[PDB]
């Protein structure tokens, strides 16, 4: 019965940040959200309305923040925020959710200011830079031909299925324009050659390139991660369908229903195992239905079988040549009760492959007429699953609490201590990672956690 143990007070968030956050109630109904950033800043990111709070991850302190305008004199939303750092400096992408469509931002941390936006033909729902550079260089090669004439990429994904793939046009340093003066784009459907003479008549126009995706519309996006080791844009779609595009040659290269079946694509996480005889690496998928009823969250591991692997002239391994892509492993974390994803994080050391691959899965539980919620993480170690001759599920019987490749854990201390904030979400420390073939299984991991709650932050280990 592994528990967590807290390891310091509960850190505050500053009052200002606190009272910022709670005019949430105006523009309201809004619900606060918080994540930490997954670049290198140590940032966490909260966001209520048009608000955004950015604090230090350890110790709570604001760090910056910002309150969006309206183009059209009406609070946006602040819908999703990723970390981007370009030349020297250090970023967020930024979407928010607009009475008319949507806009993307680029916030620059060191001095707390918009220096680029653009007017989005849609209503977002996920972000991701794919590149924070262009010109030629071996570091773009990787990349179709079309997207290398662009400086800097960043897709965004709408509620009706629209895959953009947007020049953030970093090249232009005389361009420095907040929300409210948001550029249009000039959108391309597919993928065109003549890029340049097409870039330059539309940067004179004042305009950014954007392609868009030839790609069926009318259902909504959901999640949306770039996966740098297979240079796959992973779709995941609100009706439980999972796309995978290859961004050398543009193309669809997977596409197939979630074994969850009808059940928005939630999170992904890849993984890549140590030792595999077919260059074979693993993308989860996670199903919830927690923004809706809140009854169903499972985890849907994927294997995705490559031809080769290639070493390219940056120094990056790259998966190429997808053979097949199928679902061998689910778990059912739930499908009364009310169940949550918190977080869903991949964590690798190398000492080629890594020699230690483990995703951490966190989720909350609420029994109705429960005061308290019951949190868990839970620790896969895909190396561990080899050698537990990948199974399919959990066995007859087998539990999570006792599962050679599994560990979990209970947050429940952690909710009594904090009780009644709301956690938000929950940051494994990588560097804090560490270790009779049972000795083996990641019961027997250490690591230390971050718990971002609505009003400040906690620390824990898990030994």
């Amino acid at each position: 019965d592994l528990t967590a143990q807290v390891t310091s007070d509960l850190l505050h968030f500053p009052e200002v940040t606190i009272e910022a956050l709670g005019e949430d109630e105006i523009t309201l109904e809004s619900v606060l959200r918080g994540k930490f950033a997954a670049g290198k800043n140590g940032l966490a990111c909260l966001a209520c309305g048009p608000q955004l709070e950015v604090v230090n991850s350890l110790t709570g302190e604001r760090l910056s923040a910002y309150r969006f305008s309206g183009v059209n004199e009406q609070p946006p939303v602040v819908l999703a925020v990723k970390e981007f750092s370009w030349h020297k400096r250090t970023g967020l992408l930024i979407g928010l959710e607009e009475a008319d469509g949507s806009v993307l931002c680029l916030y620059d941390l060191g001095i707390s200011r918009v220096v680029k936006a653009v007017v989005l033909p849609g209503r977002v729902t996920a972000i991701e830079p794919i590149i924070n550079h262009g010109g030629a260089s071996a570091s773009t090669q990787h990349l179709h031909p079309s997207l290398r004439w662009l400086f800097g990429v960043a897709a965004v994904v709408t509620d009706v299925g629209q895959i953009l793939l947007i020049d953030l046009c970093l090249d232009d340093l005389s361009c420095s324009q907040n929300e409210v003066e948001a550029s249009d784009l000039e959108v391309i459907t597919g993928i065109p050659a003549e890029v340049p003479h097409i870039r330059e008549r539309v940067m004179r126009e004042g305009r950014h390139l954007c392609f868009q995706l030839v790609s069926p519309l009318g259902v909504a996006i959901s999640t949306l991660s770039y996966i740098n080791r297979t240079n796959q844009l992973a779709v995941g779609f609100s009706d439980g369908y999972l796309a995978l595009w290859n961004m050398k040659s543009m193309k669809r290269e997977y596409y197939t229903q979630l074994e969850g079946g009808r059940v928005p694509v939630h999170a992904v996480a890849f993984q890549e195992p140590e030792n595999d005889p077919r260059n074979c690496c693993y993308l989860w998928a996670v199903q919830s239905t927690q923004d809706s009823e809140g009854d169903v969250l499972s985890l849907h591991l994927l294997q995705l079988a490559f031809g080769d692997r290639k070493c390219l002239a940056s120094g990056q391994i790259l998966y190429e040549g997808l053979e097949y892509c199928e679902e061998r492993y689910t778990l059912d974390l739930a499908g009364t009760s009310n169940t949550k994803l918190l977080g869903c994080q991949s964590i690798e050391r190398f000492p080629l492959s890594p020699d230690t691959s483990v995703s951490v899965f966190t989720w909350q539980v609420n029994i109705y007429g429960q005061g308290k919620p019951s949190v868990y993480l839970g620790l896969f170690d895909i190396n561990r699953w080899y050698h537990a001759q990948m199974p399919d599920s959990l066995r007859s019987g087998e539990s999570l609490h006792n599962c050679s490749y599994f560990a979990l854990w209970s947050l429940d201390s952690v909710v009594s201590r904090t009780s009644p904030h709301h956690i938000l979400d929950i940051l494994v420390h990588e560097r804090s990672l560490n270790r009779p073939e049972q000795f083996f299984n990641p019961s027997t991991f250490n690591f230390d956690a971050t718990c971002l709650l609505d009003s400040g932050v906690i620390h824990v280990t898990c030994a």
